[PDB]
């Protein structure tokens, strides 16, 4: 039920690795079966099909100065450090995983992105 849109959103975050990092395509399969793991026991009591931004704040993944705890644990399980994630995501990027609609922004003036819409 929340399949399809975590996995767009994690699928984002492995592409960021890949294309800025050369991470290998074979890590990055790991890390995304990890972060999809992370985040939907996250979300499990806290997705409303009905109202898809009910619980969006807290659904959401923001990296600045500070990173995202969950990217930050499951990447360190993985292989990828902190100072490694800093280098190679976004400076500023904000991450909105909602029923039916997957949608970012690369810094804070940065335009509304839709990555996945149904």
């Amino acid at each position: 039920d929340m399949l399809p849109e975590i996995a767009a959103a994690v699928g984002f975050l492995s592409s960021l690795l890949r294309t800025r990092g050369c991470v290998s395509e074979q890590r990055l399969k790991v890390f995304s079966r990890a972060l999809q793991d992370a985040l939907t026991d996250h979300y499990k009591h806290h997705w409303f099909p009905e109202k898809p931004s009910k619980g969006s704040g807290y659904r959401c993944i923001r990296i600045n100065h500070k990173m995202d705890p969950i990217i930050s644990k499951v990447a360190s399980q993985i292989g990828l450090s902190q100072p490694q994630l800093h280098r190679l995501l976004p400076s500023e990027l904000t991450l909105w995983v909602d029923p039916y609609e997957v949608s970012y922004r690369i810094g804070e003036d940065g335009s509304i992105c839709v990555l996945y819409e149904e």
